[PDB]
Formats: structure tokens, C-alpha cells, sequence
């Protein structure tokens, strides 16, 4: 009933009833020629004009990916698996615009995480219709190729240059540039936001010169490119794809002939060998991920960060209180989502070997040293809580803090939050705490659905969070001005102030996990 004319053709949307109002969803618009046939592994190719009206009325195909199978029938895990047909034909995106059509609204662009191996924009917790409704921003999300099909790399070779998933992202950003005006959006006020691997994607779009002109601002949720899992080395990248070449019988001398050999293999056989390529995998392993390809990424990101080579603008950055616990039940011994996983000193030690496999015996002892100095002896949760902190502090909280320090050191406004509210609809047990990934729903305004059994404190917090994100998007400043909400101070290198987000106190604190992270960011990286 509502048709928006785009630069490639007409598209018919769909009308949703949201909170006594209306949002217009355009679900499943393609933003690239499908990366099939000879196009597999190659950069996303431009999409040529269509003559008809494309029907963007259902989510499109999710890109190929392995599914999480460790808890069949358990919502806490299955809520993250694709809710849409897998297919190599998956370069599509979604647009939620407020009804009535705005004049030119801030656009929020969501980039999902999932280790760069999994994920889809279709997910229930990435629904932008609440944001379009409640704050009159336009929400855009895109599907981008993951795992090997998105990030397999023989650096140099254009048949598989690496970073194709990032280029998918970027070409969707280009689409919002050429097209969001027709939807009533302002291409000049575009805020990227994403979570974990999506957050690290957003941070890399700050470094990549071809994205500098495609967005204004950046929100980084539980992830940043300087995290240990974010970049696979050029050594690792090559050893990873050769392992894949052996395991599919495509081992050749000629590099390009390897590639087209892996191009007549089917998505299923490629998907199934991807898991075995990681020499010693961990719950945190990125089988096939971002590389310094020389195209999207011209140098090693930690040097671009260290010497100020990034887009100058405001960042909103933050992490959750128990980032690390989700991964503990994917391999660590003595752990379980179904009991309270009290572990002993020897199970903890065995857990370090599982999360730090190729790390020195003395390196692992150093982790044990800094994290086993209890305030007190007999508290049996000590080892269980410690291994969660170790994995959280090392993988998320401290790369994020370090990213924000170094990024603020170049004069730009930065805001750090510490999300510490555990969802009352949280399917995982309570020892797991304020888990990785479970701020997302608050950011998207789901607790504003009074029908969805969230408590009223939750609805309030999500409303405040949603106002802070929209104000950051619109005005570069994540305050809630109207109600008497705590002012959110900018994060500066000396004082390192951050805002805590929760049901009760919105309090201002300083120097989060400071002692833990002098360890990780300045002693451990040497072992
Ligand atoms: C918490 O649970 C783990 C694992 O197990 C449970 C809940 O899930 C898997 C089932 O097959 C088990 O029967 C059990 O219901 C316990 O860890 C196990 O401990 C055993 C000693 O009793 C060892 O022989 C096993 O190797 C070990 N298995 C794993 C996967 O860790 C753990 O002891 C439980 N802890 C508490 C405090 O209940
Ligand atoms: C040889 C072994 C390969 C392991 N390959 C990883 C890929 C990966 C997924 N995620 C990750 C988050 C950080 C780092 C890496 C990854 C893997 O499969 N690890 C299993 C544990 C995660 C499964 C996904 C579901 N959980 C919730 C969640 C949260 C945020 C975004 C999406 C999903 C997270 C635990
Ligand atoms: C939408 O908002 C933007 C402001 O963000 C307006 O963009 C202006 O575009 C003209 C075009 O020549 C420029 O000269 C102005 O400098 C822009 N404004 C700013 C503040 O930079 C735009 O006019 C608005 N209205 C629309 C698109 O209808
Ligand atoms: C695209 O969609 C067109 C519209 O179908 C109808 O649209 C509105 C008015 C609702 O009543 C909806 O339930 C209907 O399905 C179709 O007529 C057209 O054939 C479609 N074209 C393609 C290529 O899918
Ligand atoms: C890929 O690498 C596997 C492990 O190699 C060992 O560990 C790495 C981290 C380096 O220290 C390296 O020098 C070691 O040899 C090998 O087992 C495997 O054969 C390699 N695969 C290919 C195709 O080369
Ligand atoms: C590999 O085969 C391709 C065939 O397209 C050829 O162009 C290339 O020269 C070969 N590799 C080398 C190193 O010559
Ligand atoms: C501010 O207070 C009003 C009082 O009714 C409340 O409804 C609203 O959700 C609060 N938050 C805002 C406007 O961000
Ligand atoms: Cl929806």
C-alpha cells in the first residue's frame, strides 16, 4: 500500500500496529547481486535496476552458518539461531520508518554480532519497530556473510581477499547513503550500532577509509576491534583456509585453483569443515574473521588506534557486568546451566587451559595468581565467579575500556556505560548474572511491550536507555533530559567516568575493573 521508489526500483512495504500507532516496515530489500556461483568469496557486487515493485514484506534469507546445538529446545540459546531460511543468497536489509513518514530522521544502523560466524538481522531482539515508533528514528539492519563464506582469506588474491562480510556491511551503508532520503531519513545523521562482533564491526568501520563518509556516530555494545578474538592474523588466516582446502580435497598448488575448487563445493560441506580449521578452538574462537586485507583495513588496527588513524566523532561504548559467563557452559569443566556450577581450584585451573589453550604454563599461572587472591577462603563460588571474570575481563570489558581511553585521547567525546541489570525473563540460571548479549533487548525497547511479562522497573529502564541511545544518535549526547535522569559524563583518560545502567541507581563511577585490566592490557599481552 505504501511504495517507496528507490534508486534501483520500487519497493512495497508493510504496515505494523505498534503501541496505538503505526510503523512502516520494509523487510528484506536486497542491497547486492547475490554472491553465488563465481561470486562466492568475492566482494559484494552492485545490484542492477529492476522494473517491478519488490515486495519487502518478510525477512529475507539468513546467510549460511553453523547453528548452536548445545541446548536443543532451550530458548536461551535457540533465540540466537537463524529464524529464517539459510541461503548463500542473503545480502538483504530491513528499514523501519515511523508513520507518518518523517521529514528527515536520524537513522540507526544495526550490525548483529555472533563471532563473525553466525547471526541474522531477522532476530526477535533486533526488531526496530519499537525504536521507529517511540523515538521516530529510522532503524536499518542488514544481513552480511559470516564464517568462511564471509571472511575466508588468501590475502592479496581477489578470488578470496578476506573481509567480504565487512564489505557487505559497507555496501549496505552505501545503500542508506543513496536511498534513505526517499524513506524520509537524513543520510547525514546515521548512527552505527552493534553488539559484540557487531560492535567490533562498528569499530572497524571507524578505521576503514571507505566507510568514513557513510555514517556519523558509533555505538559499541560489548565489543571492539582490539579484543583478542576480533582480528585473525594473516598467518592464522592462511593456515585456516589451507586446513579447509585439505578437508575438502581442494588442496592445490595454484592458489586461485584452490578457490574455484571450493566454489563447486556446496554450502553444507563448506559449513561443516569450518569448525575443524581452528587449531585449538575455544568458545571464543573466530574460525574465519576480520583480517588486515589492505583494502577494508590498510594496517593493523591496534596501530591505527594507537596513532589516531580513525574517523573523528563521538562514541558510545559499554559492557555488561557478566560478559564472560555465557561462554563458561560451552566447554569449561564442572559448569552447567542446570546446576550452580560450583567448581574447585583444580577445575578452575582446567578451565584456564580451555580458554587459553596455546598460552604458556606461566601465563596461565599468572591468570590464576591475579584472580585467585580471594578476600576470603571458603566462599565456594570463588572459583566459579573467577573464571567468568577472567573470560569477561580479558575478552570484552578491558578491550572496550582500552578502546575508549585511546579513542578519547584524540579529543573526541566518549561515553562509557556499565549495564548491570539481569533480565527477569532471562532463560539462563542466576549464577550466570548479567549476561553477554542481554542488554540488546533493552536497547531495542522490548520491555516497553507491557504484554511481554517484563517488570515495570524494566520498562522504565528500557525507556530511559532508548532515550539515551536516540539522543546520542540525534544529538551526539546520550542524556535523558526531561525526567531527572543522572547526567552521563564524558569518558576522559584521566578520570575515566562511566554511567551504570540498572533498575534502581543510575550512578556515576570511575575506573571500572582498573586492577584487573592493568593485568590484562599491560602484563598478560607479553606472555
Ligand atoms: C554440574 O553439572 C556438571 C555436568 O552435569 C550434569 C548436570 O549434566 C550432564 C549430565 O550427564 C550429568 O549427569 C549431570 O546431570 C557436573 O560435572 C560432572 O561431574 C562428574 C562427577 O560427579 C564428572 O564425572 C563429569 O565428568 C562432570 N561432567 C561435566 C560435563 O562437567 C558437576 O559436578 C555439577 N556440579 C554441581 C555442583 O552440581
Ligand atoms: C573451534 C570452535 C569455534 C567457536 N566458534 C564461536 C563463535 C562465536 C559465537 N559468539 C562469539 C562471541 C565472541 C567470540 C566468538 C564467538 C562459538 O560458536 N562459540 C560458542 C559460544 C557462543 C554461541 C552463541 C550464543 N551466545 C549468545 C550471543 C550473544 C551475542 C551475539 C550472539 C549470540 C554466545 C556464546
Ligand atoms: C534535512 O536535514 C539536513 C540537515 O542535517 C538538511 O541538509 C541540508 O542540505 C543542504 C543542501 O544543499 C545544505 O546546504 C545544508 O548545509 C544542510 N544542512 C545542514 C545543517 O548541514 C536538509 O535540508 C534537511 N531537509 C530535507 C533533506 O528536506
Ligand atoms: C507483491 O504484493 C502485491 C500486493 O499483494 C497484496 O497487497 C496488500 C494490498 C495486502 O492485501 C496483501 O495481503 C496482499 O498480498 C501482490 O499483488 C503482487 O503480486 C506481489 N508481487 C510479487 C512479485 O511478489
Ligand atoms: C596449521 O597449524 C597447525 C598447528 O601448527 C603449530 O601451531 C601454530 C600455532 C604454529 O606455532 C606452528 O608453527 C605449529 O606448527 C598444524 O598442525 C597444521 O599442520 C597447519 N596446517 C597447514 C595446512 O599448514
Ligand atoms: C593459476 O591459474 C590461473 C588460471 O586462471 C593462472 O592465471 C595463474 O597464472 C596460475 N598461477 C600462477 C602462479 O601462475
Ligand atoms: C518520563 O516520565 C513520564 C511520566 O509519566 C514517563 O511516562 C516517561 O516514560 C518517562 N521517560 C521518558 C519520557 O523518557
Ligand atoms: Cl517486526
Amino acid at each position: 500500500d505504501i511504495i517507496i521508489a528507490t534508486k534501483n526500483g520500487k519497493v512495497r512495504g508493510m504496515q505494523l500496529t505498534v503501541f496505538g500507532g503505526t510503523v512502516t516496515a520494509f523487510l528484506g530489500i536486497p542491497y547486492a547481486q547475490p554472491p553465488l556461483g563465481r561470486l562466492r568469496f568475492k566482494k559484494p557486487q552492485s545490484l542492477t535496476k529492476w522494473s517491478d515493485i519488490w515486495n519487502a514484506t518478510k525477512y529475507a534469507n539468513s546467510c549460511c552458518q553453523n547453528i548452536d546445538q548445545s541446548f536443543p529446545g532451550f530458548h536461551g540459546s535457540e533465540m540466537w539461531n537463524p529464524n529464517t531460511d539459510l541461503s548463500e543468497d542473503c545480502l538483504y536489509l530491513n528499514v523501519w520508518i515511523p508513520a507518518p513518514k518523517p521529514k528527515n530522521a536520524t537513522v540507526l544502523i544495526w550490525i548483529y554480532g555472533g563471532g563473525f560466524q553466525t547471526g541474522t538481522s531477522s532476530l526477535h531482539v533486533y526488531d526496530g519497530k519499537f525504536l521507529a515508533r517511540v523515538e521516530r528514528v529510522i532503524v536499518v539492519s542488514m544481513n552480511y556473510r559470516v564464517g568462511a563464506l564471509g571472511f575466508l582469506a588468501l590475502p592479496g588474491n581477489p578470488e578470496a581477499p578476506g573481509n567480504m562480510g565487512l564489505f557487505d556491511q559497507q555496501l549496505a551503508l552505501q545503500w542508506v547513503q543513496k536511498n534513505i532520503a526517499a524513506f524520509g531519513g537524513n543520510p547525514k545523521s546515521v548512527t552505527l550500532f552493534g553488539e559484540s562482533a557487531g560492535a567490533a564491526s562498528v569499530s572497524l568501520h571507524l578505521l576503514s577509509p571507505g566507510s568514513h563518509s557513510l555514517f556519523t556516530r558509533a555505538i559499541l555494545q560489548s565489543g571492539s576491534f582490539n579484543a583478542p578474538w576480533a582480528v585473525t592474523s594473516l598467518y592464522e588466516a592462511r593456515n585456516r583456509t589451507l586446513n579447509l582446502a585439505k578437508l575438502t580435497g581442494c588442496s592445490r598448488e595454484n592458489e586461485t585453483e584452490i578457490i574455484k575448487c571450493l566454489r563447486n563445493k556446496d554450502p553444507q560441506e563448506i559449513l561443516l569443515n569450518e569448525a575443524f580449521v581452528v587449531p585449538y578452538g575455544t568458545p571464543l574462537s573466530v574460525n574465519f574473521g576480520p583480517t588486515v586485507d589492505g583494502d577494508f583495513l590498510t594496517d593493523m588496527p591496534d596501530i591505527l588506534l594507537e596513532l589516531g588513524q580513525f574517523k573523528k566523532t563521538q562514541i558510545l561504548v559499554g559492557v555488561n557486568k557478566d560478559e564472560g559467563t555465557a561462554f563458561l557452559v560451552y566447554g569449561a569443566p564442572g559448569f552447567s546451566k542446570d546446576n550452580n556450577s560450583i567448581i574447585t581450584r583444580k577445575e578452575f585451573q582446567e578451565g584456564l587451559k580451555i580458554f587459553f589453550p596455546g598460552v604458556s604454563e606461566f601465563g596461565k599461572e599468572s591468570i590464576l595468581f591475579h584472580y585467585t587472591d580471594w578476600v576470603d577462603d571458603q566462599r565456594p563460588e570463588n572459583y566459579r565467579e573467577a573464571l567468568g571474570d577472567v573470560v569477561g575481563d580479558y575478552n570484552f570489558i578491558c578491550p572496550a575500556l582500552e578502546f575508549t581511553k585511546k579513542f578519547s585521547e584524540w579529543g573526541n567525546n566518549a561515553f562509557f556505560y556499565y549495564f548491570e541489570h539481569r533480565s527477569s525473563k532471562l532463560p539462563w540460571p542466576e549464577w550466570m548474572g548479567v549476561m553477554h548479549g542481554y542488554e540488546i533487548e533493552f536497547v531495542f525497547g522490548l520491555p516497553l511491550e507491557r504484554r511481554d511479562q517484563y517488570t515495570k522497573a524494566e520498562e522504565i529502564l528500557s525507556r530511559s536507555i532508548v532515550k539515551r541511545w536516540a539522543n546520542f544518535a540525534k544529538y551526539g549526547n546520550p542524556q535523558e533530559t526531561q525526567n531527572q535522569s543522572t547526567s552521563w559524563p564524558v569518558f576522559k583518560s584521566t578520570e575515566q567516568k562511566y554511567l551504570t545502567l540498572n533498575t534502581e541507581s543510575t550512578r556515576i563511577m570511575t575506573k571500572l575493573r582498573a586492577q584487573q585490566c592493568r593485568f590484562w592490557t599491560s602484563f598478560f599481552p607479553k606472555v
